[PDB]
């Protein structure tokens, strides 16, 4: 298929997003686009196992993503 | 289905926190934005892992610098 | 053979992907695209040539990739 | 219920501004112009590293790429 | 007198591909495209004189390449 | 598109260029182009304010530039 | 008065290429393109001032160039 297809197959389901530099985000994938900018709902920022803050929602720049996976 | 830029829009005039590469944060009112994700914040504060470094009437942030944007309160 | 061509010749077969900084993955190449983003089913993250974890599947930003090679 | 990023930049032509470059340094000068890329031109400006003035220049042309943020300095 | 041309005049011949970071690859140039992505057959990964891997073939993102040269 | 104009107003006049990282150049601006690649004549590589080496001319990649500023002195 | 024109005025002549990261290249400029990719003939990879390697020729990714100079 197309990687963007699998992304769409994950809408409304939980996911794990990895970022350059080390940090991770966990939550519900709401939307996305050709830049791979992502939108998460009810998410936690994670650094080396420990949470570093919760957020009602976030908009991440695709240019910061390494990979995304379902949980 | 809901898209990134859309959510930004749904947040114009309200307060937001902008993360940046390196670690410096910003808190202010999202005034505007363009397609390359540049941002415009009014009455914002630069945040150094905790404390406040500077306060500005307004600020024009390069999109290429942002890591994420989150609605505050 | 075109770079993108050789990749296609591997759809469904196992592969190893190496990202900038070390992180290596091992799984089935499900799909790809222009930019070179990749989708991998049933795969394991491997920085140190061993096994560090597993993930039903993953979508990788082509920007992150260094190389892709068929896992004999 | 207005703006755009490039607009606010225009709304500062001829006024003093603070420019934050990637790395750490900064520039303080009169915003003379800009463009799509977001390249900037500054007049009678100073380079500043962690507080100290490192050099004064008649004017400077800053590659958009280098910029982190621009703000009007009141 | 055309970087990509030189690359072409080496298909099927042995080459040295230097990546960013320090690592290297020695193998047979198979394919290539506009971006400068490469395809190598029967290659070995090299880090400061030592072989860290042998592979049937590899697809290298142009983005990673520092340089490519022929080896008699 | 005014920055590119300023560069033009300096063609043949001396200038100082700074590249991402730290290296600085001083010489006569000869040419330039959309991308911001530059051509300098009789230039010198610099640190701490003065001379460190010389080159009849150099072609810098716009991708490497941080800033250019006209400088007789 | 155009960068790419100066390169061309150096075809078949010795040049020095400085790449990000530190290392340099010395050799005869053979070719180049819009991406400023370069081709060198009979070149040496110099590091910290020591000849670190000789090659019959190299194709240097433009993206890795800092600057090119004659003589
Ligand atoms: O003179 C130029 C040419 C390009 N760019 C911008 O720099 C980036 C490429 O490094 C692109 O966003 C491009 O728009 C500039 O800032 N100035
Ligand atoms: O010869 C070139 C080609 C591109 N670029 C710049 O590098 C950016 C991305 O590498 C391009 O958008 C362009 O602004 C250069 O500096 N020199
Ligand atoms: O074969 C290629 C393809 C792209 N680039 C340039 O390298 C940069 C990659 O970020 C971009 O400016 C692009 O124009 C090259 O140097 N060579």
């Amino acid at each position: 298929p197309r990687p963007l297809d699998v992304l769409n197959r994950s809408l409304k389901s939980p996911v794990i997003v990895r970022l350059k530099g080390g940090r991770e985000f966990r939550g519900t994938l709401d939307g996305y686009d050709i830049h791979m900018n992502l939108v998460l709902l009810d998410a936690e920022e994670i650094q080396n196992g420990e949470v570093v803050r919760k957020v009602g929602s976030v908009v991440i720049r695709g240019d910061t993503v390494v990979f995304v996976s379902p949980a």
